[PDB]
């Protein structure tokens, strides 16, 4: 049973800004999926404090990245506080608490698209490299989910079984033909050394078995 959504109207037009303005920098993108990683983790971190059976459903904290490149993904993975099926339509399908009008008003005054986590709205920078965007996603109030956007206006809903995570999110980037450099080792780690060496919790980059 899909369910199928438009995105409020703002949400789509930044999201066609990010795939139709011209920016080599694209490699921002991992910064941003991977700070809203730290955040989730700050959350569910923060929350088990009161409450450690929050921690049920895994008690590692940490980030993973893992790149595909027989089927052209790359994920980013996190063990945070997860997302419920009204966050997933909430924080991903409109403004929300975002800064999404301040970024877009500050591009035609001069900011560029590297700003982008500035006004709350990083998640987006993933079609700066991926033509569809999978989101799994696991609360501990809710059921497993799965949110999927190839943009142009809509996206998706839907349950997800037969692979539970205990908690957490999984970003599935479906990369861009011209985009697999970020399926490359040495290119992967580069960018989180430039742009993510601080980020307090573990990072770990798979080992492709092909
Ligand atoms: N990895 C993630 N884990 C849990 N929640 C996440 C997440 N990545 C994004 N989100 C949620 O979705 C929001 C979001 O990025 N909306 C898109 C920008 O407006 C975040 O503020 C956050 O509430
Ligand atoms: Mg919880």
């Amino acid at each position: 049973e899909v369910e199928t959504f438009a995105f409020q109207a703002e949400i789509a037009q930044l999201m066609s800004l990010i795939i139709n303005t011209f920016y080599s920098n694209k490699e921002i993108f991992l910064r941003e999926l991977i700070s809203n990683s730290s955040d989730a983790l700050d959350k569910i971190r923060y929350e088990s404090l009161t409450d450690p059976s929050k921690l049920d459903s895994g008690k590692e904290l940490h980030i993973n990245l893992i790149p595909n490149k027989q089927d052209r993904t790359l994920t980013i993975v996190d063990t945070g506080i997860g997302m419920t099926k009204a966050d997933l339509i909430n924080n991903l399908g409109t403004i929300a608490k975002s800064g999404t009008k301040a970024f877009m008003e500050a591009l035609q005054a001069g900011a560029d698209i590297s700003m982008i986590g500035q006004f709350g709205v990083g998640f987006y920078s993933a079609y700066l490299v991926a033509e569809k965007v999978t989101v799994i996603t696991k609360h501990n109030d809710d059921e497993q989910y799965a949110w999927e956007s190839s943009a142009g206006g809509s996206f998706t809903v839907r349950t997800d079984t037969g692979e539970p995570m205990g908690r957490g999110t999984k970003v599935i980037l479906h990369l861009k033909e011209d985009q697999t450099e970020y399926l490359e080792e040495r290119r992967i780690k580069e960018i989180v050394k430039k742009h993510s060496q601080f980020i307090g919790y573990p990072i770990t980059l798979f080992v492709e078995k092909e």
